[PDB]
């Protein structure tokens, strides 16, 4: 009765120890070793944040979570999880090649960011269905997004309500909401990737929800390039809109990220707490997602519609 189902879960990955670190950004830069300036300046990172074995195990919790939570909301389908990661094992291609083994005839893939990307897609699902074609026998149905999923948007906008709501009156009228996701190359604007779109009415969602009279969408973590990344940065959006609006408080929500990573809390919590003491300004940012079982209820429902597409 029950239908086996594959669900395959994928995100970028991060060190699991730290003896993990170089061989990490290793695979990042091409499999080209990083330099002692680098690899230190890397490693200083992740001390300043407590560390890189908490931030580990957030994402196979989502996926374990989810899994669990599948099987239970439903009778008609029995879902068997596989993680996928970009960066480091379990790899995306060893997760695909178990999934061949156990007889898997169909799997749903879910990205693990809610956003449609060009460098998602064939970061993630394209690479997957490349070694599902290489083996034979399997069909890798791939989620393009999830952002317009209501309680996606409800997780955000309860998320946002708590800190607006412990605001004086006034201080609600000198703050604003930074809505952000990750920089991709400006490259892809002209090509059609709908990626800053998607963003945008991620923010226009959450700001009505929560009633926030004042936002803004930034970005974050762009590489290093000769080519130009997708701006304005969070940091130098902070002292923009302080300039010309006036801004004494800056709550960030940090959208394209469902878990506390590097990204989170250097980027966000060091980086843009140093631009907002400087400007004489109140930070703020709200709990990300992480394996909080509304997340998890929230995934559990994109799954449930995608199959209900797929049959």
């Amino acid at each position: 009765m029950k239908k086996k189902i594959g669900l395959l879960v994928m995100a970028y990955g991060t060190p699991y120890k730290e003896e993990d670190i170089e061989r990490y950004y290793t695979h990042i830069r091409r499999g080209r070793k990083p330099s002692p300036e680098m690899l230190e300046d890397l490693t200083e990172r992740y001390r300043a944040i407590g560390g890189i074995s908490p931030l580990a195990t957030i994402t196979l919790e989502q996926a374990k979570k989810l899994e669990k939570r599948l099987n239970e909301v439903q009778d008609e389908v029995e879902y068997h999880m596989y993680l996928g990661l970009k960066h480091i094992e379990p790899f995306i291609e060893d997760a695909v090649k178990e999934m061949h083994n156990d007889g898997i005839q169909d799997a749903i893939a879910l990205v693990l960011a809610p956003h449609y990307s060009t460098f998602s897609v064939k970061s993630y699902v394209g690479r997957a269905q490349e070694e599902a074609e290489k083996l034979g026998n399997l069909t890798i149905h791939g989620i393009d997004s999830w952002y317009k999923e209501p309680k996606f948007i409800q997780y955000w906008v309860d998320a946002v309500k708590s800190i607006y709501s412990g605001m004086s009156d006034a201080e609600r009228e000198k703050a604003v909401l930074i809505v952000s996701a990750h920089s991709l190359p400006e490259k892809i604007i002209a090509m059609g990737d709908p990626y800053p779109d998607q963003l945008n009415e991620t923010a226009d969602y959450i700001a009505r929800g929560a009633e926030v009279a004042n936002y803004a969408v930034g970005w974050q973590s762009a590489g290093n390039t000769p080519d130009p990344w997708i701006g304005p940065d969070v940091q130098d959006l902070t002292r923009e809109l302080n300039e010309k609006y006036g801004y004494t408080s800056f709550v960030y929500a940090p959208v394209g990220f469902v878990a506390e990573h590097l990204e989170v809390l250097y980027d966000n919590d060091f980086e843009c707490k140093v631009v907002t003491d400087e400007i004489g300004a109140k930070y703020y940012r709200p709990e990300m997602p992480n394996a909080s079982d509304a997340f998890i209820d929230c995934l559990t429902d994109v799954v449930v519609k995608k199959k209900e597409s797929v049959m």
